[PDB]
C-alpha cells in the first residue's frame, strides 16, 4: 500500500540525511510533485499517441488517393495537396511535441534539485 | 523581458520581504506556476474534447430521427449504442469534472507548502 509507500522511503531516507545540504522544500511537498509530474507525462504521452493515431490516418489517406471526370476546383488546393499540408501540420506537432516534452523533463529536474528529493521517473 | 516574468518577480520580492523580517525556495515558484498553468490547460483541452464528443453525439441523435432492416444478432441497435456513446461521454465529463477538483486541492496544497501564490 502501494505507492505510498516508495513515497515513503524516499521522504524517509531524506528526512534521515536532513536531520544530520543546499536547497530544500518540505517533505510534505514530494508526494503531491510526485503525482503532479505524474500527470504532466501522462498528458504529454497522450498528446503523444494522438498525433501518431492521426499520422496513421494520413498514410491511409495517401493509400486511398493513389488508389482511386474531375471538373476545373478554382483558386483551392486538391486534395492530394491538402493530405501533404496535413502531412506538414503533423509533424511540425510532433516536433512541437518533441521539444515540449523535452522542457518539461528540464523543468521537472529543475524542480527536484530546488526540493531536494526525487520525482521523476 | 517583461509579461508574465514581471508579476512572477513581484510575487518573489514580496515574500522575500516577508521572509526577510512552510518555505519552499522562492526559485520555485515560476516553475511552478508554469507547471501548474499546463496541468489546468491540460485538464480544460480534456473538458474540451468531451464537449465536442457530446456535440457530435447529439448530432447522432438528430440524424436518428430523421432517416429495410434485418435481424441484427444477439446485439444492439443503432440507437442503442448512441445511447451507450452518452452514457460513457456523461461519465467521462463526471470524471473530468471531478479530477479538477481534485487537481485544484493539490494546487492550494502545493501554495500553502511552498509559501508562496500560484493559481
Amino acid at each position: 500500500n502501494h505507492t505510498e509507500m516508495e513515497n515513503l522511503r524516499v521522504q524517509l531516507e531524506e528526512a534521515e540525511r536532513r536531520l544530520e545540504n543546499g536547497s530544500q522544500a518540505p517533505l510534505a511537498l514530494q508526494p503531491l510533485l510526485r503525482r503532479t509530474c505524474e500527470n504532466e507525462m501522462a498528458f504529454l504521452e497522450k498528446q503523444r499517441q494522438d498525433c501518431f493515431k492521426e499520422m496513421k490516418e494520413a498514410i491511409e489517406m495517401v493509400d486511398r488517393l493513389q488508389k482511386k471526370s474531375l471538373k476545373l476546383a478554382t483558386g483551392a488546393a486538391s486534395t492530394s495537396d491538402q493530405v501533404d499540408s496535413k502531412i506538414f501540420a503533423l509533424k511540425s506537432r510532433m516536433e512541437k511535441i518533441h521539444t515540449l516534452t523535452r522542457e518539461t523533463q528540464e523543468r521537472w529536474l529543475q524542480i527536484e534539485s530546488l526540493c531536494g528529493f526525487p520525482l521523476l521517473y
